[PDB]
């Protein structure tokens, strides 16, 4: 038993909600919240800039010191950071950017980062400003994933449409 609540059932492991992720991190404190990051860990808009917002700030300072070390993500790829004041832990998952280019075959290696966390909560990756299609992204996931993912669709008027259309 978890936490999580309201969820809708899609299959043995996926959940689906309309709920803004930063108010489903706060009220749950996750193991693991998502972050739909760039390479870079540039959280300016979309997900990353909203977590990033309710951290206050605090997870750009530690991403920025994270790449002075690294270097940058794969496109695909992640990194584990600290949740803040949001989860015990950020997995920043870089998706594939549409509106940069880049090869939306990536998805499926994206969400292969989720199988290292037996329960996450997420946004669909590579949905909103990174271009893809929303309903595509699902598909993925469910096909991907095999350990318990909790996703949070920010529109209601998307989450309507991505559960009637779910096959
Ligand atoms: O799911 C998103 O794309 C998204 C975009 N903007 C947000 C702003 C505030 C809180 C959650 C958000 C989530």
């Amino acid at each position: 038993v978890n936490s999580f609540s309201g969820y809708l059932k899609l299959t043995d492991n996926v959940y689906i909600k309309n709920a803004d992720i930063v108010e489903e991190a706060k009220k749950v404190k996750p193991t693991v919240v998502v972050n739909a990051a760039n390479v870079y860990l540039k959280h300016g808009g979309g997900v990353a800039g909203a977590l990033n917002k309710a951290t206050n700030n605090a997870m750009q300072v530690e991403s920025d010191d994270y790449i002075a070390t690294n270097g940058p993500l794969k496109v695909g790829g992640s990194c584990v950071l600290s949740g803040h004041n949001l989860a015990k832990h950020c997995l920043h998952v870089v998706g594939p950017n549409v509106n940069k280019g880049e090869d939306i075959q990536l998805l499926k290696s994206a969400y292969e980062n989720f199988n290292q966390h037996e329960v996450l909560l997420a946004p669909l990756l590579s949905a909103g400003i990174f271009g893809a299609d929303p309903i595509h992204s699902l598909r993925v996931c469910v096909d991907t994933v095999r350990t318990n993912v909790y996703l949070a669709v920010f529109d209601k008027n998307l989450y309507d449409k991505l559960v009637s259309s779910f096959l």
